[PDB]
């Protein structure tokens, strides 16, 4: 909370200003420390508003004499730690690493301050209150900072490598949390030596993941590519090409639940779906698709296909029978009706109709089967919020099947109105044969484009052109009160002059004009007025806004894409039988390697 | 096959690491090497997987001592070649020359290495499979490299220039096939050297094409300025404007069946259309098309103009009786029907008719003629898929001919039903004169981005306008399914529904409203979705993706058209007869210069 990190903050910097040693730590003022430390009086263990003693404030303003000074009249204080809850367990040793004084971190050591300090307070964890993510260790905090010497001279000291903060990270951890990802690298292989013989590159946090995989999740492209570094082997180089071996043992993940490109394809991160441009990933999935992806979602899609026609066709030929009741009212039209249940299923046709709908049924029953508990594996936000695993189509397809389980409870009690779920059904089912559209490169851009346009301009258009349609709504219904509504039956009600302006905005319907009768001015002044604001102005600046937007987020839109058809080869990998989808990679058994699965990339590196 | 490489490379790998010789000789383990050649029952002809000898991997590694130690104890090992599929036919010189290792391509030919040693395998054919095609003979691969001193060595100790690969290809072409266009400048200039007397240049591959008609048909620009430098002679430099005279033997072609410039507009390669713009061929071309080429398009234009205007004429007086029937049915307005062949050609009008009608068939049969013996002079996926060459009006006149004597023979034999081949006649004979648009620089680029559209924006926007026609259609059916279809008869049947949805897509039709009866509540629930999704949503998003895909393809449409002028210039040349194409160019015989033409560019060089 970010007034109570300002009053901590200025509670500390009252408690500084108000003890004399306190102030001669921060101020550097050697005469008055002399004073102070001469007086016996005086405490030494005198606390801040954080729990701060006085060779944290000495630490923290880089005040070497002033800490050595205090450490000479108390060395204890260098193992005294702050107690207060924004900064629990901050000793100055980890002030002393933080502002790299490598000088002081030495005389601390040597008043043998804890190495295995472990700093659990409300600043050092990870937050988006909190700036930096340092971790809770000294040797995490020199780590992060990016000063070799003070990592070598903890680690002689004894600190230790293998060490895991309250979120189960090591030190590999939160190096690969660093947005700098470049120092990270050569501080990842100073800390990769002394960790001689389970390696630390193989310590899970409390999520479950490795370096490996938090590196995927994170998106840590440079990262990732120094990662791979380790785990390739140069086959031969001869003249421009060169033959790679890639491990995959880290990538594919056989046997885990949670694989390494299924984190990668479902993290939240942006950046996370650049790993899957990298040379061992990139390849492994492209082969995934193009040798098993593609085939099986092209007969899934044609699979779809067909139980959506088996479904129109059922809805095309559903049971009606002639109305038992007459006409009274002039401006009722209809003389057709549901059949009951006893009276629907007669015929051969209506066999035929029924075996549809038993197939119909089935596929909404196995439509849930495969969806719901997916919900559960990953996480309903994520399942239902996300692009590239199929956000959108999930929940059209969960409220279609259960519109046809509706529908089929309906026919089944006779309740009469089944057009209600059967309309949305057939809306949903269809429009729901858009997610197949990304198996193929020529539909799969431009149906994320149509997402980024509904949730996008679309809403922005909708919530104005909502205040247009009310307020001309409204303006047409009070013109046309006091006129005839046979003569022009636009706006006679105001649900329907509702309907009308909405279909006078988008221009789908004529503008209401009887030449035989005198309408009022006001609607020719209030239609003009319309047709200015609404036809010319906003229907043009819509297309006006989905051109401007269109190529903005182009490049996004065509990543996004490649990204949802790693996605797509990553569930059906998961969810269709084993025989079906072999194991992708070169078994190491074969040759001898060993017990691993490698990739071969060969390459013109010129 | 990418898994057959695979296997193969790691077969090869497993047979160095279970080989000691093979091991020794990688790993340049000189002890080790010396153990095993001292002891006699170590063979020295050990074979690989690919059959590779013990020197075939100390050239594959750099490893020179290994080498020199292999061939000091076996010098035939550098006369023994691999034998296996990938690999047939490579020898430890083609490695050596690969790796430009001049010092073992030194010890190698000491040996007595084959320097015609031909590499027939896999892996150095060129494919899409292999990233690098530099040959089958040693000389090729260091001329493809880049080293002129191995060049030069392999000259000198008895390589042939004029040695030609599995595809033909002698040591120019697979210059002129590398992808660096720089380097291969100057050792063409090399291998041009030591070809004292045919040419080298002359000599024609299996596809019968010279190393000036593949640097044309492979897009070469920097080879092909390359070949003309030294197929140019400056006249006079006189200040800023020099003369030169550029030869046009190998460019204008004459009497040669697939001339360079034919090779050139019907070559796949999407930078072949980029030697149309060098310094003679654009001249050339230019001086074809202004003086000859144009004129002769307008009056073919002309032509095509007046036989579409007799075409439209005889479908208008098309001749039709009054019906022998009564209309029964309240729905059918059917009044006129088809004559028979007897009653069609009895007044003079008819006799007008019958002689537009033998003009159409004359027409249609010419059409035919010039037509049909092209498709299998260029081949058939060549003539109906490129844009240059006019693909997809090739297709469109020959269904228009079609179906022109389609509706002769039911004409003939009294067929009923002639609108059907007309209608489609009509429409695929007037769009067939935008082929004629190519001719002029205000409609050609414009005709070339409307192709784009068509296969491009269009169909992707059309897939996923049949889903969402697919489900409204559906929805509006059932909808108005139990409602009386004289009210609202815009949904009364499933293809009425769909066609009636389909217009509502696109808004040519109003939206169906009547506001004297009451309309299900239904129909205004799905209409304002579907107003939303499509009329609002797509119909626009296909104006901004057209805007959008309209900038970023407008460079490709101005250059394609420039090349479509350079196609209609190719073709008239070679449809048109010869008196009226005069040859292009200024005759040597006339200035004693030779039995050659030229072309003289006259330019400001500053
Ligand atoms: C969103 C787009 C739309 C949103 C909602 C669309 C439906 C509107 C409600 C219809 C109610 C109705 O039937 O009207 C009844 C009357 O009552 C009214 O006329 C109420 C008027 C409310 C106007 C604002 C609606 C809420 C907008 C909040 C959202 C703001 C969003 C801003 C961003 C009945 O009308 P009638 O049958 O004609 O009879 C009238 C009586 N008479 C016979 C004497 C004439
Ligand atoms: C492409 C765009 C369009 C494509 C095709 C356009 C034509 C559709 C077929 C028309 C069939 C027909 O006449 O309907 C018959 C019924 O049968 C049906 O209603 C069949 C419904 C099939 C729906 C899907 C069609 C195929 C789409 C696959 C492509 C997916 C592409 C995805 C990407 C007759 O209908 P009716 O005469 O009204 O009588 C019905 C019976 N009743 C009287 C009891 C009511
Ligand atoms: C007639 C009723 C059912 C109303 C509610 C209509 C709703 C349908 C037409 C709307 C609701 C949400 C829309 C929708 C949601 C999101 C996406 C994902 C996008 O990448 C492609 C379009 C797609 C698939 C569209 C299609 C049309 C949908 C499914
Ligand atoms: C402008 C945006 C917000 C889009 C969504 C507009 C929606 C409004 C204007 C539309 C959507 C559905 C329409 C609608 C639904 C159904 C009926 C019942 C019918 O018997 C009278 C009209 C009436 C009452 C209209 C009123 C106007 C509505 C509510
Ligand atoms: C009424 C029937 C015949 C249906 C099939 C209509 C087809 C016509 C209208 C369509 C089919 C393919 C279309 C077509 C094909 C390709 C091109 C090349 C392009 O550079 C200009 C437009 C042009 C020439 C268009 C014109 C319109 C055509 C010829
Ligand atoms: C959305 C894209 C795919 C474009 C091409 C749409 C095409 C469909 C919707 C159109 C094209 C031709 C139309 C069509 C052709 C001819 C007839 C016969 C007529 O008596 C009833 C309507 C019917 C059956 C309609 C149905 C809808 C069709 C098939």
């Amino acid at each position: 909370w970010e007034q109570y990190r300002d009053r901590v903050n200025m509670l500390q910097q009252e408690r500084i200003r108000d003890s004399p040693l306190l102030q001669a730590a921060k101020e550097n003022d050697l005469r008055l420390l002399k004073i102070l430390l001469l007086n016996q009086s005086c405490d030494f263990q005198q606390r801040g508003a954080v729990g701060e003693t006085a060779l944290h404030v000495a630490a923290l303003y880089d005040n070497l004499e002033a800490a050595t000074l205090l450490m000479e009249a108390a060395p204890e204080l260098a193992k005294e730690p702050a107690l207060c809850e924004p900064f629990v367990g901050q000793t100055a040793l980890h002030i002393a690493v933080m502002n790299q004084n490598l000088n002081l971190v030495r005389a601390l050591l040597a008043r043998g301050a804890s190495v295995s300090a472990r700093a659990t307070g409300a600043a050092f964890r990870r937050s988006p209150h909190n700036l930096i993510y340092y971790g809770e260790h000294p040797l995490s905090f020199a780590a992060c900072v990016g000063s070799e010497e003070i990592v070598r001279l903890l680690i002689e000291h004894g600190a230790d490598i293998r060490a895991q903060d309250s979120l189960g990270n090591t030190v590999l951890h939160i190096l690969i949390l660093q947005p700098n990802k470049t120092f990270a690298c050569q501080m990842y292989n100073l800390l990769l030596s002394y960790d001689e013989h389970q390696s630390l590159e193989l310590v899970p946090n409390h999520q479950g993941l490795t370096p490996f995989k938090l590196a995927g999740v994170e998106g840590n492209t440079v990262m990732f590519q120094h990662l791979m570094q380790k785990r390739k082997h140069v086959q031969w180089t001869c003249g421009p090409l060169t033959s790679t071996l890639y491990d995959l043992t880290e990538i594919d993940s056989w046997g885990e639940e949670l694989s390494f490109l299924e984190l990668v394809v479902s993290s939240k991160k942006r950046e996370a779906r650049q790993i899957l441009e990298q040379t061992p990933v990139k390849e492994l999935v492209s082969f995934k698709w193009k040798k098993y992806g593609r085939p099986y979602f092209c007969v899934l899609a044609s699979l779809y296909i067909l139980y959506m026609i088996c479904f129109t066709t059922c809805c095309i030929y559903r049971p009606l029978k002639l109305r038992d009741d007459n006409r009274t009212d002039p401006r009722d039209i209809t003389i057709l009706q549901q059949k009951l249940l006893q009276e629907a299923y007669v015929t051969h046709q209506d066999n035929i109709r029924l075996v549809g709908e038993l197939v119909t049924v089935t596929g909404a029953v196995i439509i849930l089967l495969l969806e719901i508990p997916d919900i559960f594996r990953v996480g309903a936000s994520r399942y239902f919020g996300q692009t590239i695993l199929g956000g959108p189509f999930h929940v059209i397809i969960i409220t279609y099947a259960s519109l046809v389980l509706l529908t089929m409870v309906m026919r089944l009690t006779n309740m009469n109105g089944e057009v209600v779920p059967l309309s949305f059904a057939l809306v949903l089912g269809w429009c729901s044969v858009m997610y197949f559209a990304r198996g193929f490169q020529m539909l799969g851009p431009f149906t994320i484009m149509i997402q980024k346009m509904i949730f996008g301009d679309l809403m922005r258009f909708c919530w104005l052109m909502a205040v247009v349609i009310l307020g001309f709504a409204s303006a047409f219904h009070i013109t046309f009160q006091t006129e005839d509504p046979n003569n022009l039956g636009e706006f006679s009600d105001y649900p329907t002059a509702l309907f009308s302006t909405f279909e006078l905005f988008l221009t789908i319907i004529d503008g209401p004009a009887n030449y035989s009768v005198d309408l009022p001015f006001m609607y020719c002044i209030t239609y003009a007025a319309f047709a200015i604001i609404a036809t010319l102005l906003m229907l043009n600046l819509f297309i006006a806004m989905m051109g401007d937007t269109h190529w903005r987020v182009a490049q996004e839109r065509d990543e996004l894409w490649r990204a949802q058809v790693v996605a797509t080869t990553v569930m059906l990998e998961r969810k269709m039988p084993r025989f079906l989808w072999p194991r992708s990679g070169i078994c190491g058994y074969e040759y001898g390697l060993g017990d691993r699965w490698f990739l071969r990339v060969e390459n013109h590196h010129d």
